[PDB]
């Protein structure tokens, strides 16, 4: 039952190879699995390490993993002066068009509710974006109880999307990571937990319905990549993301036709995750969250691991973080 330093690990290891790995593939809405089966043969057998940079979705994971070492109680402010300092240091990371204008304003001595600057966003309708989602997986590795878990992924998601299908997507993927990590739950019981969450959340419901194709698919074989784009999404929005990355951690449970046996479970869901195309480092960094959290550091290889930049760091703020979970236990 009880939740161990290699899964959290596995989660941070996870998300971290996915953002990595995805980014050489971003925006690219047609990606072929031939060529991420490829780039993965390549990667494998790279001499230098550290050859792949992070992206936008990797700095505020870690922004928030450094919020929540410094404030474990978890406080916005504190949380939202490091998404700011970190964009301020690093602006070319991959960010968002619209996420830049919060950082701004964040920056700027005008507000003292660092709520607003994202409230405000396109025209008062607030960002809709995957990005409160991308960074969100730490919550869930710092706070045993799903109630917790529920409002510091919406309140660390709100600091840049104020849109109900920003925040909830955020709520949704902490979910997926805390159901992934307590146990090893089957795949029927981990989706029946995320739709009974949902509903409670939501409660036409744009995340519930998503959470309903993805079971339907998984009751089918040899569900065509086209299929799964057109229904669910490869896209920067949430509602097109976020259930799209669950479905690849809970397809890739099985064999993949498509994809060699010789690759673990982990390394299927992110090579899956990719071949879906559209907004593969984030996909790719959800989906990976969620099966590192399930799998754990034992299927996080070696070779993969270490093309990744700042794998070393990554593996440290494992510990700082797996302590928290311990002490809120
Ligand atoms: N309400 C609304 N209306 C119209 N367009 C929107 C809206 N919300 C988001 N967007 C579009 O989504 C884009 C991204 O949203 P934003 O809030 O700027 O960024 P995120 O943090 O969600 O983006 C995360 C993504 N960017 C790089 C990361 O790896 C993720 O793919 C933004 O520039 C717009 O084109
Ligand atoms: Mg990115
Ligand atoms: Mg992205």
């Amino acid at each position: 039952p009880m939740v161990s330093l290699a899964q959290v690990r596995g989660a941070l290891c996870g998300a971290l190879l996915g953002d990595c790995m995805g980014a050489e593939f971003e925006g690219s809405d047609a990606v072929e699995l031939p060529d991420v089966l490829e780039f993965v043969r390549l990667l494998e057998k790279e001499k230098k390490a550290g050859t792949l940079f992070y992206t936008d979705d990797t700095a505020m994971t870690r922004a928030v993993i450094q919020s929540l070492i410094a404030k474990p109680d978890f406080d916005e402010v504190d949380m939202a002066k490091r998404f700011a300092e970190e964009y301020k240091k690093e602006p070319t990371r991959g960010y968002g068009a619209g996420v830049v204008q919060v950082f701004k304003k964040l920056l700027s001595p005008k507000y003292s509710d660092v709520f607003q600057p994202a409230r405000e966003q396109f025209d008062g309708k607030g960002s809709y974006g995957n990005g409160g989602a991308m960074r969100v997986a730490s919550i869930a590795l710092a706070y045993p109880n799903i109630q917790d878990v529920i409002k510091f992924a919406r309140r660390s998601a709100q600091l840049t999307h104020a849109s109900p299908l920003g925040y909830n997507g955020a709520i949704l993927q902490a979910l997926a990571v805390h159901f992934a990590l307590q146990g090893e739950l089957k795949r029927d019981t981990f989706l029946e937990q995320l739709i009974g969450e949902m509903e409670r959340i939501e409660g036409k419901l744009p995340f519930c319905s998503r959470l309903k194709k993805i079971k339907e698919f998984l009751a089918s074989s040899n569900v065509p990549k086209a299929d799964i784009v057109d229904e669910l999404g490869h896209g920067i929005a949430a509602l097109e993301s976020v259930p799209t990355a669950i479905y690849s951690f809970l397809h890739c449970m099985e064999s993949d036709p498509d994809i060699p046996d010789l690759y673990n479970n982990l390394q299927r869901t992110i090579i899956y995750s990719i071949s879906l195309g559209g907004d593969t480092d984030t996909i790719a960094t959800m989906a990976g969250a969620i099966a590192g959290a399930y799998y754990g550091m034992d299927q996080v290889t070696p070779s993969w691991k270490r093309s990744c930049e700042a794998i070393v760091e990554t593996e440290e703020s494992a510990v700082k973080l797996y302590e928290l979970y311990c002490k809120q236990l």
